This record gives structure tokens, C-alpha cells and sequence, in this order.
């Protein structure tokens, strides 16, 4: 058996496991990592975890009656354990059946997830190749972090602006006066990345509070970066951040203070939002006293703020929760419309950044050649004779329930109108859609409709819990792959090394489909005739002749490979100021919109005529809303991401003992709103809307306003009893609670921050959690 040490990656970071007798006991840091996640021994711990998935498993009313079985029960653990051969015989049997009975519309290949890094690994485009192979399927538009800003940006600045690097930091430490977290804590959301993370917001942080920068957070939680910077914070009630910001402008135009000459010569549409922001068109000026009433922001606060950043050089740093709301759009287009009358655009360390929080956003980037991988070979195919009737082979993502609901029915996206397609079948990889879609309850009976759900995942989630079938797969610490390090910064490339052999029956993803592709006629063409190590070393001879002809000199392979990383040089990256070639010559260097120009007001979105998205910049009333006219619930539920997990991940590991409150997710809860229910810290409290009810363990304190509880997205869904409609989750997936809706016809993204609630004392009988353990027939 193996004793020695190796070095691999994760969405964590980089590290050294010590493997002893086959086994690994240790995850160390790596020595150049500037700020290490906490949650790394987690990963450790998910390679061999009670939950972790042995065998291949078959629903046992889907073994017995295929299409008649009752579906209803899936999830209630009632599997049968079979051999590969049978799995990968059925799996492949259902996937032709479904495609010759029902076309390439029949089945939903979206696979939304986060998966594991790794350029050859990639499960969700592996499982892309395979159906492409199979005749086809509908895919998924967009995502669930920026569903309304990425759709909303391209016709205000022109292109997405939330996946471009930001300003980098060392200039923003020089340059900047006045640094605004709005609606972000890259405290807690930098410790992961896409790639693997080189965690370089931390540096970057440090130095703006060695500088001794004025730092504003406003987020209706005290966070850690609050205080880490002892900032002055600003606690809005939630999903009323438009309005602050419209009260601002108010006071902006009122004392006569904006930037003029930045609006004439950079922006287009700014006479046709002056009328509705001096209140000529509603009869109701946007006065920080009216924003007042509607935020809780005391009405001279939001004055003295709209002042401080007119007068210093400002950078607005704003995040992704007031985008995952209703009418999300609105939050960052106002943004930048607030930013343009500052003025500051395209200045070092002025203006606005979206993705400071994010995969280090602002980490300067290297001079190095990007790395490529698998894909899923439909840009060199001829795909599917596609056409309205069958409906569109894309849908924006969080529209998944919808499109079940009611197929062939129409929706409207980005200006344009398509058809739902009729899916019987979806096949899941590398995503845990039972924990992050929104509104369980109701997609617990609208996964009735599909004939047959696959799943592979390495641990029991309650995605895979709801299966026909199961498939285990690896991890990344069972298999060989190669990985660059940090999305924005490309810092360098990594080998992403086999730590210890596969464990139990799990197979990895790539071999499954290998598999599955050979049943249907067509295993070379998903192959190409070649191994694990040989596709990992055509992605590196491809970097490296790229490399080449840009002058930066990189190892041959398996020097490289005994090396284990390779490093790129920063050349000019740090100094890069975003913006700054338009403020410096606009007709030379125009953005991409229409009329080259920020679009306060947009022509294009007018003719849309969406009620739901005007155009420009507008205050809506949302579905539900803290205090809003004749709300139901009283608290608003924070539903961010979680500290110590990442989403799902991690959640059936050893750090769920540093968090759980009796066993339960965590509830954050004011000491106010905890005494008028009578609930002290540590108990068990039912927390409950129209759409769902769950339990979930309170933890009292006053690091959230009043008014507002923090229960984090991520939770593993563990029911009752699946067939009792409205059944109580055991565990605290706040999703259970969450309205299932898009944000505007515009971009049709998900509104999982948009939830209100009640919260009682738990007094009902004695519940017992089982999504930990996993199902009894698969021991
Ligand atoms: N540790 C960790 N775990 C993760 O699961 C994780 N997920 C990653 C992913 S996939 C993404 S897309 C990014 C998401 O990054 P994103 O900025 O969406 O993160 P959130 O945790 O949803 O919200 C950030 C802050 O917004 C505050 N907030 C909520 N509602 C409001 C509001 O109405 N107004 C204001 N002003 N603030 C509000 C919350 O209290 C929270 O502190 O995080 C990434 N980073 C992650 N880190
Ligand atoms: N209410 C609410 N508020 C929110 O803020 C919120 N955030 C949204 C966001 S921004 C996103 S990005 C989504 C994230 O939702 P997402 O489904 O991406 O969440 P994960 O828990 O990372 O699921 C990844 C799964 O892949 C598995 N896996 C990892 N590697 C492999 C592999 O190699 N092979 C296979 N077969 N499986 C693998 C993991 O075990 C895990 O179960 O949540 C969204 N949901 C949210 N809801």
C-alpha cells in the first residue's frame, strides 16, 4: 500500500495530501496560497463519508415497471443494487428509447451544477458529447448567479461585464478613496473559484485596510467583511437597494452636485430618466424621504453618502443577491446609472466592479496562454433538423419547472418569444437541482412528468436520492487531470494528480459515458482513441505552443508533469484600469451598444414593451417584500451562500459538526425577533410560508437586522415522507420556501433572495434526520 505525498487541486485551492497505506489523512495548504479555506479538511473527509455512493442503484419500482411505475415515491430510498453491465445496458436502452420515441426535444441534457475543475473531468460537457452522440438534446441558457445582470449589462455597457476582470487591486490601493461593498462579502464568497482559486482577493484586501481607506458596507448583514475593515455599515431592508440608490440620484440632481459633463459626452438616455426621478411622470419624486420610507435608511444618511461620493475617488464593488430577486435587472443597471452621474468611470481606482467577490476578480493577470479541454464536439457535428413545434432546444435555466409544467406553451426571453419543449427524460451530473432550484413543493410533483431521471454524483444528495438511477462516480482525488489556476488571473497550470485509488464500485464520469457512447454504435467517435493521460497531454502541447509564440517558455510534458504546476509571468496586468481607453476616447474606443454609449435609456428595451422591464432604471414593487403593502410574513429570509460549504458540497462531511444547531441547518436570528416569539438560543423552530415549511436550529444574535433571518442556500433536503404533499423538511433547505418565478420577461432569472417567512418554537413530535446516512439497501 502507498505512503508518500501528492499534490492536487479543488475549487478550494491547491494542496499536499499525505497518503498512508493507500489511505489519505491529511490535506495541507499550499505553502504559496495567501489565505487558505477552512473548509479544505471537508474535502478530505467527502472521499470517504457515510454518504458516499458505493454502487450502481435502480430505483426498485423503475426495475419493475419502467414507464408505469409510480412515481411518486422517488426519493423515499427504495433502491435495488444491480451490476455496471445491467446499469449501463438500461441507462443506454432509455436514453435510444427516449430518443428515437420522443426526438432530441425529449431530453433535457442542461445538467445545471458546479461539479469538480479539471479540463478533461468535465462531467457536465462530457455528458453533452455523450447525447449529442445519442441524436440530441435541450440545453440551458445562462445561470443562477447573474441570470438578470448578465442579460441586462449588454444593452446598458455592451457586453457582460459580470465575468470581466475588474480593475486590478494594487491600483485601487493607490488610487482609491472610498471603497463600497454593496450586497457583497468577498470575505466569505472568495474562498473558492471555478478553476482552481488563487484566493487573491485576500492581499488585495489587506492592503486597502493597511491604507487606512474608507470602507462602506451596505448589506442587511453584519459580515465578516464589516468587520474586518470596521466599516461604517449600512443595513437596507432587503430587495429595497433601488430605491437608496434612486434616492441618491435625487439628491445628486437636487443639489446640483452630478457630473454633467460625464453624462453628456458618455451616456445616452439621461433626459428621459429625469422626469421620472424628479417624480414628473408619477407624481412622486425619488427624495431620499421617499427612499426612506421604503428601505429604512434614514432619509440624511442616504444624503451624506450620495455627497462622500461625489467628493473622493469611489469604487461601487457590488455583488450578486440583489440581482437574484424579482425585477434583478433593475439593481445593477441602476448601479451604473448611479455610477455614471458620479463620474468617475474608467478613472484608477473610480467607478464601479462586479466581480471583486468573485474567483478573484481584480488579481492581475499573468502573460500566459490559456488551456483548453474536452468539449462536446457539436461545433464540428450537423446536430439536430431543429424547429418550433418540438420547441426551443435552449431555455434560460431557472425555467426548468416551468417548461415541465407547460409544454409547447410559450415564454418570452431577451426580446424574443420560443416554445417549451416536451422532456420526458433529464440526465443530472455534476449538480444537486433538489437543493438549489427554487420552490421544492412544487418541484417535487412536476418531476411526476419525467419517464426516467439519471443521476452520478459521489455522494448521496437528495438529487441522487430522487433518482431512477444512480451511478457513482469518483472524485477528482481518484483520477488524473489538469487544471488552471485562477479564472481571471491565470497564475499558472496545475496537475491535478490521482491521489488514491477509486473507491468501492464509483467509476468516473468519463468512463461511464465511454460506456454508455459504446452501447449506442459510437464509442470511438466520444473516445477519439484516447486514454486519460493522453488527453491531458494534448491540452498541455496545446497551451505550450501557444505559449511559445507569445515568448512564454513552458517545460515539455512530463517535465511539467514530474514539476507537478507551471507559473506564468504578470507583465502589464497590474495596471490595468477598466474603462479607461473609452473615458479617454469614446469615438476611437465606443462601448458595444447601439449608440456606443452608456444606455440609461434603451430604445432597443422599449420596443420590447415588457411591463415587467421598462426602460431605464425603475422602482417596482416585488412579489413580497419586508414590510411591504399588505405582506403576509413578517421576516425576510437572507438565502446566501453558505460560509462553510459550498452550496450543497460538504454538507454530509465532519465540518456540519462545527455549524448544525441540534442536528438542523442554522437559523441566524435578531434577539427582538427571537424574544416575541419566545424562542431562545438553540431551539429547534419551524420555519414556514405558503409554499413549504422546514425546521431549521436558531442561533440568536444581532448580527442581522431586525426583521431579518439568515438561513444560507445549500441545505440537504431530507423530507418526511415524499408522498405527503407540502411534507416538513427535516434538515433546512431554504429552497423548501423560495417562489419559483422569473425576475422579468427580460432575462427570466431566478428569484431565490425573494422570501418571506414566519418562524414558531418547534413543538411537534420528535423528528429523526436521515439525509446523513445513506439509504439502508445501499450499505
Ligand atoms: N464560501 C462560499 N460558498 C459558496 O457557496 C459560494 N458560491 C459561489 C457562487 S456560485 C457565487 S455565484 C457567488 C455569489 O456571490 P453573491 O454576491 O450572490 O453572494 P450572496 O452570499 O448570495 O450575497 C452577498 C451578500 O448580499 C447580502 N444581501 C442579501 N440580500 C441583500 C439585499 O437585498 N441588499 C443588500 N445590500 N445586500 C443583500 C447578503 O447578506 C450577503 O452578505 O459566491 C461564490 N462564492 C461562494 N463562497
Ligand atoms: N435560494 C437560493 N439562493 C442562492 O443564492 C442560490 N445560489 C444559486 C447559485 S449562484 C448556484 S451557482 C447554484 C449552485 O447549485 P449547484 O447544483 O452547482 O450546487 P453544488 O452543491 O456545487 O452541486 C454540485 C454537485 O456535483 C457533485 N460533483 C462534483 N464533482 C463531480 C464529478 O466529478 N462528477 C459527478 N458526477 N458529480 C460531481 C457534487 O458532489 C455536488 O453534489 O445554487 C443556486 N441556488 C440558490 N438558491
Amino acid at each position: 500500500l502507498a505512503n508518500g505525498t501528492v499534490m492536487s487541486g479543488s475549487h478550494w485551492g491547491v494542496f499536499t495530501a499525505t497518503v498512508e497505506n493507500g489511505r489519505a489523512t491529511a490535506f495541507t495548504p499550499w505553502e504559496k496560497d495567501p489565505h487558505p479555506s477552512p473548509m479544505l479538511a471537508g474535502v478530505l473527509d467527502s472521499i470517504y463519508s457515510p454518504t458516499r455512493i458505493k454502487y450502481p442503484m435502480v430505483r426498485r419500482e423503475f426495475l419493475e415497471k419502467g414507464v408505469n411505475a409510480d412515481r411518486s415515491t422517488r426519493g423515499n430510498g427504495d433502491f435495488v443494487r444491480v451490476s455496471w453491465d445491467q446499469a449501463l445496458d438500461l441507462v443506454a436502452a432509455e436514453v435510444k428509447r427516449v430518443e428515437e420515441t420522443y426526438g432530441p426535444q425529449g431530453v433535457f441534457g442542461g445538467s445545471y451544477g458546479w461539479k469538480s475543475p479539471g479540463r478533461l473531468h468535465n462531467c457536465t460537457t462530457l455528458l453533452r458529447r455523450m447525447l449529442t452522440l445519442a441524436g440530441g438534446y435541450v440545453n440551458g441558457a445562462g445561470d443562477y448567479s447573474t441570470g438578470a445582470a448578465q442579460v441586462i449589462m449588454p444593452h446598458v455597457v455592451g457586453t457582460l461585464e459580470v465575468y470581466e476582470q475588474q480593475t486590478a487591486w494594487p491600483v485601487l490601493a493607490e488610487n482609491t478613496e472610498v471603497m463600497v461593498f454593496w450586497a457583497a462579502d468577498p470575505i466569505k464568497t472568495s474562498q473558492i473559484g471555478w478553476v482552481i482559486p488563487e484566493h487573491g482577493a485576500y492581499p488585495g484586501l489587506e492592503a486597502l485596510k493597511a491604507k487606512g481607506t474608507k470602507v462602506i458596507v451596505i448589506d442587511p448583514v453584519r459580515t465578516k467583511t464589516v468587520e474586518f475593515f470596521g466599516a461604517e455599515h449600512i443595513t437596507p431592508k432587503p430587495q429595497t437597494d433601488v430605491a437608496i440608490m434612486l434616492g441618491m440620484a435625487h439628491t445628486l440632481v437636487a443639489e446640483d452636485l452630478y457630473d454633467k459633463d460625464f453624462i453628456a459626452n458618455y451616456t445616452s438616455g439621461f433626459d428621459k430618466f429625469l422626469p421620472y426621478l424628479d417624480g414628473e411622470t408619477d407624481s412622486t419624486p425619488k427624495t431620499a424621504e421617499w427612499a426612506e420610507g421604503i428601505s429604512g435608511v434614514p432619509a440624511e444618511t442616504i444624503k451624506e453618502l450620495a455627497r462622500l461620493f461625489e467628493s473622493k475617488r469611489t469604487m461601487l464593488a457590488a455583488g450578486w443577491s440583489m440581482q437574484r430577486m424579482h425585477h434583478g435587472e433593475q439593481a445593477h443597471w441602476m448601479l451604473v446609472t448611479l455610477a455614471s452621474m458620479l463620474g468617475q468611470i474608467g478613472l484608477p481606482g473610480g467607478g464601479f466592479g462586479l466581480s471583486y467577490h468573485y474567483s478573484g476578480g481584480g488579481t492581475p493577470s499573468t502573460s500566459g496562454p490559456a488551456l483548453a479541454g474536452i468539449t462536446d464536439g457539436g461545433a464540428a457535428t450537423k446536430g439536430p433538423e431543429w424547429l418550433a413545434a418540438s420547441g426551443a432546444s435552449v431555455i434560460p435555466v431557472a425555467r426548468v419547472v416551468d417548461m415541465l409544467e407547460n409544454p409547447g406553451a410559450e415564454f418570452d426571453f431577451n426580446g424574443t418569444r420560443s416554445k417549451f419543449p416536451d422532456v420526458k427524460m433529464a440526465y443530472w451530473v455534476g449538480g444537486n437541482p433538489f437543493v438549489h432550484h427554487q420552490d421544492r413543493n412544487r418541484m417535487v410533483k412536476a418531476w411526476e412528468k419525467l419517464e426516467t431521471f439519471v443521476v452520478h454524483d459521489f455522494q448521496w444528495t437528495p438529487t441522487a436520492r430522487h433518482a431512477d438511477i444512480v451511478l457513482p462516480a469518483t472524485t477528482s482525488y481518484e483520477r488524473n487531470d489538469i487544471e488552471t489556476i485562477g479564472d481571471y488571473s491565470n497564475t499558472g497550470i496545475l496537475a491535478m494528480k490521482k491521489i488514491v485509488e477509486p473507491l468501492y464500485e464509483a467509476r468516473s464520469d468519463y468512463d461511464i459515458f465511454a460506456a454508455v457512447a459504446e452501447r449506442l454504435g459510437k464509442g470511438k467517435e466520444f473516445t477519439e482513441g484516447k486514454d486519460e493521460m493522453g488527453w491531458i497531454k494534448s491540452f498541455y502541447d496545446d497551451a505550450a505552443k501557444q505559449g511559445k509564440a507569445a515568448g512564454v517558455e513552458m517545460p515539455a510534458f512530463d517535465a511539467f508533469w514530474a514539476e507537478g504546476i507551471v507559473e506564468f509571468p504578470v507583465t502589464d496586468g497590474a495596471d490595468f484600469v477598466r474603462y479607461a481607453s473609452f473615458r479617454e476616447d469614446p469615438l476611437l474606443n465606443p462601448l458595444g451598444t447601439p449608440t456606443g454609449l452608456i444606455e440609461i435609456y434603451s430604445k432597443n428595451i422599449e420596443k420590447m414593451g415588457y411591463d415587467d422591464c421598462p426602460a431605464h432604471p425603475t422602482w417596482m414593487e416585488p412579489l413580497e417584500r419586508l414590510d411591504g403593502p399588505g405582506a403576509k410574513y413578517p421576516l425576510h429570509i437572507a438565502a446566501s451562500h453558505p460560509f462553510n460549504r459550498l452550496h450543497s458540497q460538504l454538507n454530509g462531511t465532519v465540518l456540519r459538526e462545527g455549524y448544525a444547531v441540534q442536528g438542523h441547518e442554522p437559523c441566524l436570528m435578531h434577539p427582538d425577533d427571537a424574544a416575541a416569539r419566545g424562542i431562545a438560543d438553540g431551539d429547534v423552530v419551524r420555519v414556514h410560508n405558503d409554499r413549504g415549511q422546514i425546521l431549521t436550529g436558531v442561533k440568536v444574535t444581532d448580527a442581522v437586522m431586525k426583521g431579518v433571518i439568515q438561513i444560507y442556500e445549500g441545505g440537504w433536503y431530507d423530507p418526511s415522507d415524499v408522498t405527503e404533499p407540502g411534507t416538513l423538511d427535516k434538515y433546512g433547505d431554504v429552497n423548501v420556501l423560495s417562489a419559483d418565478i422569473g425576475t422579468s420577461k427580460l432575462a427570466q432569472g431566478n428569484c431565490g433572495q425573494t422570501v418571506l417567512a414566519e418562524v414558531e418554537k418547534y413543538t411537534g413530535p420528535a423528528v429523526t434526520l436521515t439525509g446523513f446516512v445513506a439509504p439502508k439497501a445501499a450499505e
